Parts: structure tokens; C-alpha cells; sequence
């Protein structure tokens, strides 16, 4: 029993860890076979900013201006070349702790862990999400930019995040490893926000049913709900639309619990006009919307 | 910016776990050097240990690294933990040392099924030395455990859920943390409390992360807040506690009887529907050190 946030076991992204240098600046990047991954901006000055350049600043560098170290070792960097926001340094050795691993773009509602990184050490490990405004809510301070954000499904490291920035909302912003940022973020210092947040409702009702999974019932109704009915009245708290997609992914679990996933739209609606009346679910006095349907059965069956 | 619960790095105890079997039952294994720790309870069928193991022979324990065989070459307990002696020993033993943590402290649970690593999460000992932990059958030997520079500190071996879904488990020494036995008796978690000095870091973490509005003029003292907290089953704050938030009530201003105030009100009279780093309740599973580490970045 129990239901925590728990991250993957980080073991397999800590031996890519490295640390990269560019004149005064240092941040983390990712050692994967001969090739080093890093944010871009790890070129630029504070000045270059606002309205930097990559190609031009780039143009400019020898592959002896990147220092990079992984432990107590110096790598050589022997060619590089950016792909949109990322830099790839590639270097004489090759990461003997190369894992199995692939890059992978994921949607917003997607949960991932972060090894927040400093210096190239790896710091701690948590669980995050995609956000819908294509944000994610983590722990990050000066000097973590280049730290990952991963999953482990049998043994292949599926890598999907990088950070590169705080937000002025004090949350934060990246790319995948192809150097795509999420969302409308640009690497340069501009007046750019995170768009109004919503609520990831499939992941709530997610979350209910694995209430239901261990033990507690006591929100179900006896009501149902049209999807499209739930859609008018979720908006109106600012949670996401419920697709057709998102009942078909529900499947499993209203099969294991007996309860239709319409059925289960009906108890969340309700929870959103009554709100927790002093109770908890999984422990929580907020309704969760970071765990996702693969997650709970993850975590809750195996 | 931003607070997470955040556990430590678990590469260095990944590369310990082996998978344990006896009979019929199977279950999780710390191999350190040429010694792999588990759970007693992995002996064969009150329970008298110490006759049980006598009939078991070193053959009957297989121990499986992954896809190698370790060969077990001998056997004893101490206390609720088996110890078997295996012939080679594990090329990547971190430097490490057994600990005995104290309720209110906090630690790292590496959860394992059939020596197989399968997540990381942070947890802190509670008052009535459970943890609210997440493990489901196959997870006992999962180990709990704490990185300080490049020692691991191996604090926790989880042997039992109870019946209210929380659990139970020993240190590696295999002392029980608690009132428990490793056997099919009777047993429940006692009546818990909160974790008041946690709860003051938690206030320190929302002040710095810009979360302000629970902050007022008032202070108070260690007798007037103490017995706020005994009436909402809040541990005594005592001076040493004080002590150890120095530091967050030097870096924001806010000195600790000062935010006690602010807590009294906030147990007192609740949030009127706010949050504090976006949880209605409030948390008391961060240490001052969790806090002080997070908000001023240390890395293993
Ligand atoms: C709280 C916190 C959370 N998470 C990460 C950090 C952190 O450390 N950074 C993120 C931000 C803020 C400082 C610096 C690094 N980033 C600036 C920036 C501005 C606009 C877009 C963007 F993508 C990066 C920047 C980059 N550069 C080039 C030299 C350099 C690159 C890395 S450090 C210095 N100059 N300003 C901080």
C-alpha cells in the first residue's frame, strides 16, 4: 500500500553527468557514447542575451574552448555543432556507463524524473510533469541548467527533458535532446511568461482510481455525466478537456475497479463543487494531477 | 525556485541489490563487500529464528545479482537481519556506513522488487517510528539510506506493511525502529504526531521560495507555543530544535518563535482556502538540513 511521487531509480543518467565550461560559464551536460549534450546558451554572455546570435557566436569557437570534465577527468572536445537549442560537443572518449537509452518528445500531462545537477554532480532526484502550458513545477537554482529529465522503462533510458531556464512565475522551461524547446520559450531574455496553467484532468481521475485501487471510496456518487457535459462544467474550474482519447486510456482502470469512467467524471465534478470537507484522498487535501494512467498502474498493481 | 520532495542519487545503492531467494520466498538483498543483508523472515516457515536457521544450508539461499549467481559460503543473524556470506565480493560497494536514524529525521527508500530497483522516494521516520512509505509484495530488504559527500549511510531495511498501509522496518543492524516484531502477531501503528520543527523548515522553504502570507507581527514563547502544539498532537519544540533552524531564521528574518506564531495561527485558525508551496496541509516530512541543502544547492 501507500502512494508516493516516486522518481525512477537515477542511476543510469548519474554516470552521464559532466560539467562544461565556456569562458566564465559552467553547467551541466549530458555524456551519452562520444557525444556531449548542453544548452546552447552555455556560449553566450549575460549581454548576448537579449538578442544572441548562436550562429555567429558559434562560428567563433575552437573546440578547445569547451572544457569539459566528468569526475575528476578532462574530456577533449574534438568537433561540435548545434541542433536548434542544444549544443553537441563531440569528444575523444567514449561514456563507458553509456546506458541504453533513446530521446523521446513527450505531450503535456507526461511525468518524467529530474536529476537536478550542479557542477556536473548530480544533486537529488524528484518526479515532475508536463504541464499544459508546457511548463514544469521543479526544484532548480543557479547552475542547474543542463540537468535531465528521464524515464526508465526496462533498462532503456527514454531521455525527454533538458533545462534551460526559471520563468518569472518561478517555474521551468526547456527542451527535448533534439533541442526543441516546450511550449513558446525561446533561449534569449525576453518578456516571455507561462500561459494560464490548467489542471491535467485525466491524470486527476487517474489518481481517484487509484483512491478506489487502495482503499477509499468515499467521493464515488451515484451519478454519471456525459463527456461532454464534464467538459463544460471542468472548464470552468480550469481543467483540462477530457478526450475520447483520454476515456479510451482510462479503460483499464474503470475495469479493474468496477467504476465507468463517466461514472468516475461524475465524482470529480462533485469534488470540484464541494471541495475535500476537511478529508484527504492518497493522503492529499488537493486533488493530484501528476500521476498519469501508466503511472498508477506502475505504482499501484506492478 | 521551486521545492520538491527530492531524494538522493540511488546509483550507488542500485549496483548493491540482488534478488534473495529461500523456499518459497523471495525478496530484496544488500550486497556490501562479500556480505549481502536481508530480512530474517526470509527463513523457512511464533516463530523461533535461531532453530529455523540451523536446519537451513548455505545451498538453500540463492542470491542472484542480476543474471549472475552469488554462492552463499555462510551464514549468521544479528538481530532481525540475516547475513550471507557469499564468495565474491561486490565490485561496486560504495564507501558506506550503517546508521540509526531518530524519528523526525529523513531519508532516501530505493524500492526494490525481485532485486530490481524500481523507485526513489523521500520519507521521513515518523514520531511513532512507521513510515509512510509505498511497497507492494516482493519489496522487503528495500533500503533506506542517506548520501553525505560520497558515504552512503544505510539507515533502513523494510521487513513489514501494517495494517493502517503504513510500514515497518529495522536498521541494518537489524534493530526495529519501533514497538514491532518480525512475526504474524497482532500489530498496529500508534497514534502519530506531527513533526513540529519539520513543519517551521517547510515555513522557512515557502518564505524563501516567495510564499509570505502566513507571516505576522507576533512572537511568542516555548511554553505558550508548546502548548498549542501538545493540544493539535504537534511534538514538543525544544530548544535544540530552535537551535538547528538558526540559520533560516538568520537568512529571512523571521526568528523561530516569531514563525511559531505564525503557526499557531495557521493551526488555530487554518489557510481560508490558500496554500503554502501548493499543499493545503501542512508538511512535516523536510528537515531544516532538507531545506537548507535544497534552497542552497549540495550535490553527490
Ligand atoms: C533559478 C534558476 C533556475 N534554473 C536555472 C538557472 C540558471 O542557472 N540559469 C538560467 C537563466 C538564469 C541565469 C542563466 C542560467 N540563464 C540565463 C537565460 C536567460 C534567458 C533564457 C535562457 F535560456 C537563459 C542566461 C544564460 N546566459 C548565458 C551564460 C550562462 C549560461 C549558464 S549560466 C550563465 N546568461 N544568462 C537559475
Amino acid at each position: 500500500s501507500g502512494f508516493r511521487k516516486m522518481a525512477f531509480p537515477s542511476g543510469k543518467v548519474e554516470g552521464c553527468m559532466v560539467q562544461v565550461t565556456c569562458g566564465t560559464t559552467t553547467l551541466n551536460g549530458l555524456w551519452l557514447d562520444d557525444v556531449v549534450y548542453c544548452p546552447r546558451h552555455v556560449i553566450c554572455t549575460s549581454e548576448d542575451m537579449l538578442n544572441p546570435n548562436y550562429e555567429d557566436l558559434l562560428i567563433r569557437k575552437s573546440n578547445h574552448n569547451f572544457l569539459v570534465q566528468a569526475g575528476n577527468v578532462q574530456l577533449r572536445v574534438i568537433g561540435h555543432s548545434m541542433q536548434n537549442c542544444v549544443l553537441k560537443l563531440k569528444v575523444d572518449t567514449a561514456n563507458p556507463k553509456t546506458p541504453k537509452y533513446k530521446f523521446v518528445r513527450i505531450q503535456p500531462g507526461q511525468t518524467f524524473s529530474v536529476l537536478a545537477c550542479y557542477n556536473g554532480s548530480p544533486s537529488g532526484v524528484y518526479q515532475c510533469a508536463m504541464r499544459p502550458n508546457f511548463t514544469i513545477k521543479g526544484s532548480f537554482l543557479n547552475g542547474s541548467c543542463g540537468s535531465v529529465g528521464f524515464n526508465i522503462d526496462y533498462d532503456c533510458v527514454s531521455f525527454c527533458y533538458m533545462h534551460h531556464m526559471e520563468l518569472p512565475t518561478g517555474v521551468h522551461a526547456g527542451t527535448d535532446l533534439e533541442g526543441n524547446f516546450y511550449g513558446p520559450f525561446v533561449d534569449r531574455q525576453t518578456a516571455q511568461a507561462a500561459g494560464t496553467d490548467t489542471t491535467i484532468t485525466v491524470n486527476v481521475l487517474a489518481w481517484l482510481y487509484a483512491a478506489v485501487i487502495n482503499g477509499d471510496r468515499w467521493f464515488l456518487n451515484r451519478f454519471t455525466t456525459t463527456l461532454n457535459d464534464f467538459n463544460l462544467v471542468a472548464m470552468k474550474y480550469n481543467y483540462e478537456p477530457l478526450t475520447q482519447d483520454h476515456v479510451d486510456i482510462l479503460g483499464p482502470l474503470s475495469a479493474q475497479t468496477g467504476i465507468a469512467v463517466l461514472d468516475m467524471c461524475a465524482s470529480l465534478k462533485e469534488l470540484l463543487q464541494n471541495g475535500m470537507n476537511g478529508r484527504t484522498i492518497l493522503g492529499s487535501a488537493l486533488l493530484e494531477d501528476e500521476f498519469t494512467p501508466f503511472d498508477v498502474v506502475r505504482q499501484c498493481s506492478g
